[PDB]
């Protein structure tokens, strides 16, 4: 069917690799799982995938066009946005301002915000998920790979297991705690403190080293380069990184926050060229791993 539907071609970013629909000739993204040998706890994890991929259609997430089971094998077939990673484009760019990161961190909130009124938490919010829809100035960016979200009951809290990436790991998942939706902001905290110097909050060549800093919640804003960011934007970090999660901002509180939605006035309207520079010092170490 997908082997008669579809043509197959290179890896994009299981596998994902860039197919062709025969019948229409557009573009798309395919998840192939191999299922031969799934044990029955990774059945149940596929299917909610899949379901979780279905359920979720928004202007700022990749958006599922089908779900191909077959012998072996199981395929999510995601439209294909082809402006690349967003990290990647903002060291392109001739202008970039706090004004600019605003946008961005504004529609990763939304994309959160769906998640999290449809049940759903990601828990696995970094850089190589966040994409740009096309080559095109001003191109929407798009939340991908859901293949670590779970689906939890209105606000209900629990321990669901160790999964993300290190730097971005909350301390209520490190503390091995009961979690949930506030993971999510925990790691939109981290990526806009990225965004705003091109360096992370975080960080120790030991990771357990790591650790005891993100359970601690120790970062700073060092002098000279936060010396320029504005308070309204320090304040946003401060409220998404605080470590009691029960007291941290929520995605539709965060979109309330001047910083986000009265950026033409609140936001810095200033290049930082030494973020531009940091963010392809911090690219290029990422892609090196
Ligand atoms: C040109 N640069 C790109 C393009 C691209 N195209 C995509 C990917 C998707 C859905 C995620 C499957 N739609 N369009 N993906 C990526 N990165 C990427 C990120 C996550 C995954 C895994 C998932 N889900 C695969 C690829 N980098």
């Amino acid at each position: 069917s997908m082997t008669d539907e579809y043509q197959l071609y290179e890896d994009i970013g299981s596998v994902v690799r860039r197919c062709v629909k025969l019948c229409t000739g557009h573009e798309y993204a395919a998840k192939i799982i191999n299922t031969k040998k799934l044990s029955a706890r990774d059945h149940q994890k596929l299917e909610r995938e899949a379901r979780i991929c279905r359920l979720l259609k928004h202007s700022n997430i990749v958006r599922l066009h089908d779900s191909i089971s077959e012998e072996g094998f199981h395929y999510l077939v995601f439209d294909l946005v082809t402006g690349g990673e967003l990290f990647e484009d903002i060291v392109a760019r001739e202008y970039y301002s706090e004004a600019d990161a605003s946008h961005c961190i504004q529609q990763i909130l939304e994309a959160v915000l769906h998640c999290h009124q449809m049940g759903v938490v990601h828990r696995d919010l970094k850089p190589e998920n966040l994409l740009l829809a096309s080559k095109c100035k001003g191109a929407a960016v798009k939340l991908a790979d859901f293949g670590l979200a779970i689906e939890v009951q209105g606000d209900q809290q629990a321990w669901f297991g160790f999964a993300g990436t290190p730097g971005y790991l909350s301390p209520e998942v490190l503390r091995k705690e009961a979690y949930g939706k506030p993971v999510d902001i925990w790691a939109c905290g981290v990526i806009l403190y990225i965004l705003l110097v091109g360096y992370p909050p975080f960080w120790d060549e030991d990771q357990h080293k790591l650790y005891q800093q993100i359970k601690a919640g120790a970062y700073d804003f060092p002098s000279p380069e936060w010396d320029t960011v504005t308070p309204e934007a320090k304040n946003l970090i401060n409220q998404m990184l605080t470590i009691n999660p029960a007291k941290r901002i929520t995605a539709h509180e965060a979109l309330k926050h001047p910083w986000v939605c009265q950026r033409s006035t609140v936001a810095s309207m200033m290049h930082r060229q030494e973020t531009v520079e940091c963010l392809k010092k911090f690219n290029a170490r990422r892609k090196l791993k």
